[PDB]
């Protein structure tokens, strides 16, 4: 039973993280369980660290040793999600081609597609939609789609990629917002333009009665406000509290100056 060269269980996780291929090889040969879970470190397996860092050589060695490709951390994350969120395409490709499940959702109901969309990783999203049977309109616990996340973080070519692969411009979230309300929130005039060309309703309202113009004025997104005014968005429409988009704007601001002008000019 006594071994001259002894390893600590935690050493396999950190060596997978650092991409020390020869150290992982030696530990796996010494019969260290590749399916170990880090107790005081969000119950993650070394396959999570190897995937998070993008080490395809290490990832493969762990799977060949017998690691579970679909292991979950405390926050119900899979290594496929860790590689997708940290933009490691060849690790994403390795895990999908090994048999990693694309379908799992984390604690927030996010899939690897949501997590790569959120961060603007075009390359990963492109692979997940092409060499994957992944739902373009999957919704998380807020009822948000990968497009909504991509829109909010202003990832224009990513929104365009999802649009071209069947993303529905009319999906409603749990607060009754469509993607256009999030383009108005983020202040993305490029995305807001693309959605309007796709003949999106400029007067769609959420659970608060807010039109994209209410949201753009509140978030002080002048460029969006101007786009919506040029598309003849209603300056009079009152939300649920009874406020017009002008009543949502910041006092003595560029948005305020434009909205107070539009109101006086439409009067007659």
């Amino acid at each position: 039973k006594p071994k001259k060269l002894r390893f600590h269980p935690k050493q396999l996780y950190f060596s997978a993280r650092q991409g020390e291929l020869q150290k992982v090889l030696l530990m796996l040969v010494d019969g260290i369980d590749p399916n170990f879970k880090m107790e005081h470190q969000n119950k993650r397996s070394p396959l999570h660290a190897a995937a998070e860092a993008g080490h395809v050589d290490i990832c493969h060695m762990l799977v060949q040793a017998g690691a579970n490709i679909d292991t979950c951390s405390e926050d119900q994350r899979t290594p496929l999600m860790e590689a997708a969120e940290n933009n490691h395409l060849e690790a994403v490709k390795y895990l999908i081609k090994a048999g990693a499940l694309v379908d799992p959702k984390d604690a927030e109901g996010s899939t690897c597609l949501h997590l790569a969309a959120k961060k603007g990783h075009y390359e990963v999203v492109q692979y997940l939609l092409s060499n994957g049977q992944m739902d373009v309109n999957c919704q998380d616990d807020g009822g948000w789609t990968p497009m909504i996340w991509a829109t909010e973080y202003k990832h224009v070519d990513l929104v365009k990629l999802l649009l071209s692969k069947g993303s529905d411009i009319n999906i409603r979230d749990n607060e009754e917002n469509i993607c256009l309300h999030w383009a108005a929130f983020s202040g993305c005039v490029d995305i807001a333009e693309i959605l309007l060309a796709a003949k999106c309703d400029l007067h769609a309202v959420n659970i608060h009665g807010d039109s994209p113009l209410h949201i753009a004025a509140r978030e002080n997104r002048y460029d969006c406000v101007v786009l919506f005014l040029s598309r003849d968005s209603d300056v009079t429409l009152k939300n649920k509290e009874g406020e017009t988009p002008l009543q949502c704007a910041s006092l003595n601001s560029q948005v305020w100056s434009a909205l107070q002008m539009s109101k006086a000019l439409q009067d007659s």
